[PDB]
């Protein structure tokens, strides 16, 4: 697959508005999706464990955003990064300005 990955990974990302790669077993993902949701957000996960291919994505994604760890956080315009950051971006009233953009 390789760069075949690294396209599926993309193709997913675009459509969106928001977009958690994520495990199914994974704490901080949940946060993550939480956080959303009680945001009034609306989003796209993607649970990569359950998935033939997810682990080449992972890879992709490594490659592709320097991310290794999950989640991998997408608001319509690319990359936020992890929990670790899209809570941060929560302390400033920002991250509730991001996702408007993208819609809610």
């Amino acid at each position: 697959s390789d760069p075949m990955a690294l396209a599926k990974a993309k193709e997913i990302v675009a459509s969106a508005p928001v977009v958690v790669f994520s495990k199914s077993y994974c704490p901080f993902c949940v946060q993550v999706k939480k956080l959303f949701t009680q945001l009034g957000a609306s989003f796209k996960a993607i649970e990569l464990d359950t998935e033939s291919d997810g682990t080449e994505i992972q890879s992709a994604l490594a490659e592709w955003t320097g991310q290794r760890t999950v989640p991998n956080v997408f608001i319509n315009g690319k990359h936020i990064g992890g929990c670790d950051d899209t809570i941060a971006l929560n302390k400033g009233g920002k991250l509730v300005a991001l996702l408007t953009e993208a819609g809610a």
